[PDB]
């Protein structure tokens, strides 16, 4: 009854502990061959703590060599949804169905339950399950219960790529940072990631709404309580003045994707960091005249036009 | 806001077609190597409309021989829960630990959203899928996107068993009709099954309370809402005029389990008609002195009997 966190209309904390998101959109179990796709989907165990929905587009036997791998982190607070949720579900499906790609869309721990960094250490756990595949083929499924057929036959592990939205696209830059320090298994590489509407904290120079001041800042607090430095961790902050280098990005190659609201601001200060940085890659910059939301959905122009622009980059 | 049906506390419909089914478990998500249990899990697609969640338990170098197969068609009213719910996904795990079987439990879609016989057809459709591993080896999931590596590798199809509760039990007696009619694929047959307190509607000689004479008949109304002869339909009525002779089932083995509750006198029946049927096959029967709900749960004694004596059945 006694509640002790109110953000209506995404969430709610009980004084008894429990955790109410009437706002999530309804789950959606696996498929085989989605009649309007072509794509199938499956959820499969990566640890005791974390899975993913893996994702295979309709093949043709004229295409025989292995797809691009895009592996996703959804955003939404650190606190909503699922990759098995219809929201982000039905965007990984299409972007999977226009790019021709090995689909692997990340079920973290979210907060309050589990504060960060626990969405950190489950995506990179997620990311090394999928670069454990490497060099391996049908007969190692005798012996490893945990291995994925249409990765092993159907994914291209010289074609991996990272994407996430929100703080999705903060989990992508504290996973290509920790790429840079940490060799994936059996030397895998990320060839690219792709930043959409990335979840940052910068201080501009001019005080921005009362949403960015405030609501906007308050996912960072409820995300992670007991950050050292708040605001400015490094982890949510990356030019802060303790943060890791953006040259040590562990991959070659970003696409990072603005809409025409106030987070372009902080978005442009990231980029001139990461420019300014001697990050050895080519950076592409998404900029829409849109709103967030409208990217996701392949129903609007600008949503054909961006999971478009993310199937260029993938397939470049 | 406006309530067309109304059936507290398991299930609400709403005028505009809404269905709110507040008293339902918690999703659990796959995992791998329980701590608890070490049994792991996994959601795998079989067709648009259905899906499964596979289990595979701990397995020890020393177990060198496949194990038993051990397909589960979940109970609660035709309307309500899941394979992927805590409720039934709980119980799976606890008769895979014990049993140590491969577990194939269906996700086949609920009334009143897909009145019967769509559960029928999906609960079949699963079947055929597990069958459809038959000869394969792991070259095989070069070209069949849908084949499970733990069938193929952990499952023994010589060692095929159903099982079901309540109306899952009703979809275990007319799958059995099924496979007496329609053999699986590769010549696969149903080794056993387990058909726990099956929701089966028979004239009783004395009228039972009102519950039995009212509730429980009202949910053959909800699920087959057009069934020809009503609550005399032979698939609910195993007895009726019109009905399937017993001796068709297409399995050698079962176990029918039966509490100390007024849905005994019904079962009672049912076993009559089994025994003068000339059904050729080994009948089992346990009779316990429980509530229903009990026999689900290890931490209750009866619980930890019941799930013993499946694995006793399952591992003959």
């Amino acid at each position: 009854d006694e509640i002790v966190f109110d953000l209506h209309p995404y969430i709610r904390v009980f004084k008894n502990g429990k955790v109410e998101r009437l706002h999530d959109t309804p789950y959606v179990p696996p498929s085989l061959e989605d009649p309007a796709t072509g794509v199938s989907w499956k959820d499969v165990p990566i640890s005791s703590d974390v899975s993913a929905r893996v994702y295979l587009p309709k093949i043709s036997e004229a295409e025989k060599k292995k797809l691009p791998i895009f592996v996703y982190f959804h955003g939404a607070g650190f606190c909503l949804e699922s990759a098995f949720k219809s929201f982000f579900h039905t965007y990984v499906k299409h972007v999977v169905a226009e790019t021709k790609a090995v689909g692997v869309s990340v079920e973290y721990r979210l907060a309050p339950e589990h504060p960060l960094p626990a969405a950190y250490e489950d995506c990179w756990t997620a990311l090394q399950w999928v670069a454990s595949h490497v060099g391996l083929d049908n007969s190692s499924l005798k012996n490893a219960i945990d291995k994925e057929p249409w990765i092993i036959n159907h994914g291209d592990l010289n074609k991996l790529y990272l994407g996430g939205d929100s703080p999705g696209g903060n989990i992508v830059h504290n996973v290509l940072i920790r790429a840079g320090k940490e060799s994936l298994h059996g030397g895998v590489k990320i060839r690219g990631a792709i930043l959409y509407y990335p979840y940052f904290l910068i201080r501009t120079s001019k005080r921005q709404s009362d949403y960015m001041e405030i609501d906007y800042r308050g996912y960072w607090k409820l995300a992670y309580p007991s950050a050292p430095g708040g605001t400015d961790n490094p982890m949510i902050n990356p030019v802060a003045k303790n943060a890791p280098d953006l040259a040590g990005y562990g991959c070659s190659r970003l696409l990072v994707s603005m809409v025409s609201d106030e987070t372009r601001d902080i978005t442009l200060l990231y980029l001139e960091a990461l420019k300014k940085s001697g990050w050895k890659g080519e950076l592409e910059v998404g900029d829409y005249e849109a709103h967030f939301f409208d990217l996701f959905s392949p129903e609007n122009e600008v949503g054909k036009t961006w999971i478009k622009r993310s199937s260029d980059f993938i397939n470049k």
